[PDB]
């Protein structure tokens, strides 16, 4: 949405462009993700270029890879807000949110809460039963 902004993708793309040639096909895209350590299959990687490819032709563009790669930022900019509330809320931080750590959290907010009540609350979002919250339950619960 601004120049800058725009000219900062653009070096972003060019890493995946390794042929300069204004499109990232599969291959490039291989090339890119195996020097990372990450060994996709060719189906895979298909399917990566397929999400994101808008048009069909086969390859990403620059505007495809543009519209792609704010997505994935204003996606990994809330994750973030959300592992450091989760943060906040896992006093310990071994992984997993208590009730003795919510109350104790949402206290120190102010909304002091019995024992009862905070059970509900982590009953409400203890989805797999382990008698605490932990982060993929929290982000639903959000
Ligand atoms: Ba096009
Ligand atoms: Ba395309
Ligand atoms: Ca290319
Ligand atoms: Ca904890
Ligand atoms: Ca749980």
């Amino acid at each position: 949405l601004t120049e800058e902004q725009i000219a900062e993708f653009k070096e972003a793309f060019s890493l995946f462009d390794k042929d300069g040639d204004g499109t990232i096909t599969t291959k490039e895209l291989g090339t890119v993700m195996r020097s990372l350590g990450q060994n996709p299959t060719e189906a895979e990687l298909q399917d990566m270029i397929n999400e994101v490819d808008a048009d069909g032709n086969g390859t990403i563009d620059f505007p495809e890879f543009l519209t792609m790669m704010a997505r994935k930022m204003k996606d990994t900019d809330s994750e973030e807000e959300i592992r450091e509330a989760f943060r906040v809320f896992d006093k310990d931080g071994n992984g997993y949110i208590s009730a003795a750590e919510l109350r104790h959290v949402m206290t120190n907010l102010g909304e002091k809460l019995t024992d009862e009540e905070v059970d509900e609350m982590i009953r409400e979002a203890d989805i797999d039963g382990d008698g605490q919250v932990n982060y993929e339950e929290f982000v639903q619960m959000m």
